[PDB]
């Protein structure tokens, strides 16, 4: 795999979103990976519905948090609608898939990256955007403005995001806190420290969709 990856340069990443006060990061994270794999497999970049996963993933807890893996399983079992068909409202509502017509896209499964393994995560990122988790509660992460972030942070993961690239000293992360946070909505997080948790626990729990 190469020394630099940046799926934005391959046209596989949509604009940065803002989840608002709702604890829906798990759905935003999942959607980034769906947008990426559909572009990689079909050549078209589309936006898909975080709100649909928020409403319809019965294993997750709406705005009280949730699981990227179960959101991705929902897209593999059923499918997902375009964002315009099912736009983001920032509050959990009833699942309205069955009233919004046929699904726009469908995947074929979900895989987990071997946890606590930097090279395994880089290998997956070289192939597609990946859903990852990290500890975002610390003020240093909250106030990040730019540069390669080293912390301070612990490993008590609480926030799902998406890895869309990497370089020799960092992993490139699309956050869901709007374009005014970080590097136009992104953070580069230090890698190569030898801590098996990853900086801010970045290697704890990583999943990606499979699409034939």
């Amino acid at each position: 795999i190469p020394e630099y990856v940046d799926w934005r340069q391959k046209g596989a990443v949509t604009p940065v979103k803002n989840q608002g006060s709702c604890g829906s990061c798990w759905a935003f994270s999942a959607v980034v990976t769906i947008e990426g794999i559909i572009k990689i497999r079909t050549g078209n970049l589309n936006e898909y519905s975080e709100q649909e996963l928020l409403d319809c993933d019965r294993r997750s807890y709406g705005c009280n948090g949730g699981y990227p893996w179960s959101a991705l399983q929902l897209v593999a079992q059923y499918g997902i609608h375009y964002r315009n068909t099912y736009p983001y409202e920032g509050v959990q509502r009833y699942c309205r898939s069955r009233e919004k017509g046929p699904y726009a896209a469908k995947t074929d499964g979900v895989r987990q990256v071997q946890p606590y393994n930097e090279g395994a995560l880089l290998y997956s990122i070289a192939n597609q955007p990946v859903s990852v988790v990290l500890e975002a509660a610390g003020k240093d992460f909250q106030l990040y403005r730019g540069g390669i972030f080293v912390g301070p942070c612990g490993n008590k993961v609480d926030h799902a995001v998406a890895a869309v690239g990497y370089g020799p000293n960092y992993i490139l992360i699309k956050n869901s806190w709007g374009t005014g946070w970080g590097e136009n909505g992104y953070i580069r997080i230090k890698r190569g420290t030898g801590n098996s948790y990853g900086v801010c626990g970045l290697y704890t729990s990583s999943f990606y969709p499979v699409k034939n």
